[PDB]
């Protein structure tokens, strides 16, 4: 699970 | 380039 | 599980 | 350049 802001 | 949530 | 912002 | 989260 995760959020990546790139 | 990219992301990935795998 | 992560956050990332790059 | 790349984010992963696995």
């Amino acid at each position: 699970g995760g959020v990546v802001i790139a």
